[PDB]
């Protein structure tokens, strides 16, 4: 089944994500190369939705320069009815590559963490706060992770409120610190193999736990202390307390050997 984007033509290998009025497809060009293509349908001109999407393209466009830990965008076409974005295709998302795994190599867990921070630092410099980070939002492309999205649009899910931080639940304000927390949970889950409450099931309880000063988060012993320190510093409950992405970038855990 064909597709046209700026008069270049694309044959769909398959759908790889869906949500709202948009679908993502793995696809091939004329010269047998792979790409993802996000196709959004504007027939439902929910006007908040529509500006959310014009805003995502705008940013995705601007962050092409400042980092390649950010998914590449080769082209797009937008009209009143549709939006096609032709992007990079990753081998695999992170959320998967983790569930098909028992032991993560410590060196990889570090290199993925670096990549994580770099990408999140990049979007903070441009004043974006994701506030929705989870493993799905990252993506493997030749050893490097790359952030796929910014939290601008009511995002797809491939084909969970573990990573929800405290401030987002009491506040019913969002700073950068909010992404740190979710990053911690993602690192947490990469060391221990469960987010910090994959084991509470009562949702009313789970969010009382996320916000209960007197619930001591269980921090096991591990081969490397630095990691353990990074993890405690990220999963603090006062944002004013919590470590920053710039402090995180100058941490021993990311800098030494
Ligand atoms: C939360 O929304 C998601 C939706 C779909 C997702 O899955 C995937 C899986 C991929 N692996 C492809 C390899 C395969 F399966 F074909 F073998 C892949 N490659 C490029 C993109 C991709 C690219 C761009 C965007 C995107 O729209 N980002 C916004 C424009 C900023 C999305 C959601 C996924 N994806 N996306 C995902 F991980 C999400 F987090």
């Amino acid at each position: 089944q064909s597709m046209s984007v700026k008069g270049r033509i694309y044959s769909i290998l398959k759908q790889i994500g869906s949500g709202g009025s948009s679908k993502v497809f793995q696809v091939l060009n004329e010269k047998k190369q792979i790409y993802a293509i996000k196709y959004v349908n504007l027939e439902e001109a929910d006007n908040q939705t529509l500006d959310s999407y014009r805003n995502e393209i705008a940013y995705l466009n601007k962050l092409q320069q400042h980092s390649d830990k950010i998914i590449r965008l080769y082209d797009y076409e937008i009209t009143d009815q549709y939006i096609y974005m032709v992007m990079e295709c990753g081998n695999i998302d992170l959320n998967s590559w983790l569930k098909k795994k028992k032991s993560i190599d410590p060196w990889e867990r570090k290199s993925y963490w670096k990549n994580m921070l770099e990408a999140v630092h990049t979007i903070h410099q441009h004043g974006i706060v994701h506030s929705d980070l989870k493993p799905a939002n990252f993506l493997i492309v030749d050893g490097m992770l790359k952030l796929i999205d910014f939290g601008i649009a009511n995002q797809m899910q491939p084909d969970t409120v573990n990573y929800m931080p405290p401030e987002a639940i009491k506040d019913m304000k969002i700073s950068p610190k909010s992404d740190v927390w979710s990053l911690g949970c993602i690192l947490y889950y990469m060391t221990y193999g469960k987010t910090p409450f994959q084991q509470i099931i009562n949702q009313i309880s789970k969010l009382h736990a996320i916000i209960d000063p007197n619930h001591e988060i269980e921090f096991p012993d591990i081969p490397e202390k630095d990691l353990q320190d990074v993890l405690k510093c990220c999963l603090k409950r006062d944002p004013k307390q919590r470590i920053s992405i710039p402090e995180l970038l100058a941490h021993p855990y990311v800098q030494i050997q």
